[PDB]
């Protein structure tokens, strides 16, 4: 028994493959900004914090003269959701036509908020996004979407000239994301002249972001320190419904600002 | 001796091996309901329902509470068709210029109604198919077919975003088919553009089909429940002609109604 | 954890053993319609019906004939009973004057309702019983119990007539029983000659039953199709009692109507 207590809630076997298998297909399939981040290994629970590397200013009282470490904490996100325990009873008779909608909620919910941290920035959290730390000025995108390459090609220019380098990825918006992929320019599409732009890079579909930007995928630029992954636990049950929660304990950092640059 | 009475059928093995091969050719041409639904190793004629994994509502009795499973019985088509004993006897002399027209007729009948119960449903034999058993709107296609990609791409955000992924499939009529093939918008066919946007999926030649719809291949969203196969059987004869039927007991069913989208 | 939550009911393994058993040899004791009905392995509870092997009459369109399957759903009984902690957790302590009132009175329904299913009929369930489903017209019995030899050689004949075959059970109420044991005749019991007439069969004792019967035992007569089989589960608990259930998936089919004769 650790803090999910998972062992107490009335809950298949079966019905628990089948919320952790609904659960980190929705995770993956809606994740988009972990693919342009560094995420090492999680630790665990106990990890809290994360070493700047800075020290704030010292002091000075007689000889002695006494500075500050600087740490970021970390903060858990907890998204609880409420399942049908009729369909926890058909998993195990056999019912393969169940549609786990709290789960995909809650999943969307993580997502969303994981996303925008990493992406934008929470100010919550103490947490700065690529497009907030950011040092190059927003680059114009031209209307009617063919014009798509001259905005991807001047954000390419400027990263280039920052010596940034890396196969760069473009992240875009769900809806913009649409309307690129249908846009088809002289019966050629985009989509082809933006990858070639991004050199060997990719164009992501990101539903939780709210703003179009590009990323290098050199390495080292930015990171999500992770304790406890995404998980779920057990909080309460009734006559009808069991309460579950997703858990993540996280937080995002900004080596280099000038690696990212933001499409408005 | 099973219940298809071909031993008393006069009818020479090479004239059988003719029919076989021509119904199950016209079988595998004609039906495309079967590829994009998962078809497991049929049972046999033995079998007779499937259970859904649900329950009725319980009556409740003194400390006596009864409830009632729930299932769909299967279904069995029989399409008989007539043939000659003259072109029977010519197999043998050496005769390959048969066209065994009540054979295709047959099997284009059966594809036809196994088709409509698999894309759109029944309601005769309690099956809904994947166009009737579907969550999402059903997509507007725009005019001239050059602009059929918007509707495809449409198709494709909203089954993404129902986190339902896996390469699609754009099962089409057959005139359609022929309009969007002959389709060039400038010098570059649409059905590239289509196969890109289907994220590795194909289009599907459907004359059966009177209907477009786009469904998702990861698996486990529909099933095709088979208990006897196509199979021919021996129903009489007379002095000139042998009268022989296709037999094939099935029911269908969706499991997650949000895997398919009807563009319409 | 299956969905028998079990692992969740605050109830000792000593305590839990005690209960299993007193369930199962009430069981033993109490259930007789099991003994003249061949009861095959349980299948699980998967399982949800069973085809009886015949079809319904079929519609004509175009060359199409469509016929559908005939099946029999299984019904699931769950009969709930509310226990003592304090004797829980007198099991443990050492108690050996536990009497397990409500568990027998669980037993019992289960019993009462699943041997008026087996040897009458439901008509909730869909079951027909072997009473109801019996082409005999019902055996008149002699009075003063002295002449139910009478009866019983004249349900043997007509068993006989219908080329039955078999030794023969007759299954009496427990009364009924009760009265036969004591009679005596001339000094000598009449069970030995209705085990004479029997022809090797034997006399049941079914306080369940509220009709006296002859079955044949030769076998393939009658089926009981089991799912879950008797099983205990939980339901939940309060700071004085704890409330479980026993729960039992079921259906009962006669195929040969003739080997069973109603006496009353």
């Amino acid at each position: 028994m650790n803090n999910l207590h998972r062992e107490l809630a009335p809950i298949s076997e079966a019905a628990w493959k089948q919320i952790d298998d609904e659960a980190r297909d929705t995770f993956s399939l809606r994740a988009a900004g972990r693919r342009v981040v560094d995420v090492p290994e999680p630790a665990g629970p106990t990890l809290g914090s994360v070493s700047l590397g800075h020290l704030e200013t010292g002091s000075q009282t007689d000889g002695v003269q006494t500075s500050v470490y600087r740490v970021q904490p970390l903060v858990q996100v907890r998204v609880p959701f409420t399942v049908s325990r009729a369909d926890i009873d058909d998993v195990e008779r056999g019912a393969v036509d169940l549609t786990w909608d709290p789960v995909d909620d809650a999943v969307a919910k993580l997502v969303d908020t994981e996303d925008t941290a990493i992406l934008h920035g929470w100010e919550e959290a103490g947490i700065t996004g690529l497009s907030e730390a950011s040092v190059h000025q927003p680059v114009q995108m031209p209307a009617e979407l063919e014009q798509i390459d001259d905005a991807v090609s001047g954000a390419c220019n400027v990263l280039r000239l920052a010596d940034v380098e890396g196969p760069y990825d473009l992240v875009l918006p769900q809806q913009l994301y649409t309307q690129v992929s249908e846009t088809t320019d002289h019966g050629v599409p985009v989509v082809d002249h933006l990858t070639q732009l991004l050199s060997g890079g990719e164009v992501l579909w990101a539903p939780a972001a709210r703003c179009a930007l590009v990323v290098s995928r050199r390495g080292g630029d930015s990171c999500l320190f992770l304790g406890r992954d995404v998980s779920i636990g057990y909080l309460s049950h009734d006559a009808q419904t069991v309460t579950l929660y997703l858990e993540e304990s996280f937080t995002f950092r900004v080596h280099q600002p000038d690696a990212a640059v933001a499409l408005v």
